[PDB]
């Protein structure tokens, strides 16, 4: 039985956006989307349909691009670190639960260095930004 995806706003959690925020939005998740692996990572894992055994005992905090997405688009973060954490709960999820060489783990690392060699171009310094009319 998979859970509810993850939240995706917080109307308690304080919110706010950041030349970097925005970089990962428009530049570093746009450019992840269309890789050739990104499609099992574009949705919250369902272990049922997948055939998953134990995998919400195994996996504490299920992550994917397409929670980060909605994140990113509803302001939902700090800074960018804390979606940089995202990001690396998702592809250590899949090493955690799978074992080294599979399949998905091959794609996830792969993934995964794209991602670490996108988010190398951030702006240097994180200042934070309002666009009010966004
Ligand atoms: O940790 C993981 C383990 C595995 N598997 C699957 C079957 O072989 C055994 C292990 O799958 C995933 C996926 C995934 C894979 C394929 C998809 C998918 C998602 O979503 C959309 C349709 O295709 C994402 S994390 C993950």
């Amino acid at each position: 039985a998979n859970p509810p995806p993850p939240e995706t706003s917080n109307p308690n959690k304080p919110k706010r956006q950041t030349n970097q925020l925005q970089y990962l939005l428009r530049v570093v998740l746009k450019t992840l989307w269309k890789h050739q692996f990104a499609w099992p990572f574009q949705q919250p894992v369902d272990a049922v349909k997948l055939n998953l055994p134990d995998y919400y005992k195994i996996i504490k905090t299920p992550m994917d691009m397409g929670t980060i997405k909605k994140r990113l688009e509803n302001n939902y973060y700090w800074n960018a670190q804390e979606c940089i954490q995202d990001f690396n709960t998702m592809f250590t999820n899949c090493y955690i639960y799978n074992k080294p060489g599979d399949d998905i783990v091959l794609m996830a690392e792969a993934l995964e260095k794209l991602f670490l060699q996108k988010i190398n171009e951030l702006p240097t310094e994180e200042t934070e930004i309002m666009i009010v009319q966004a």
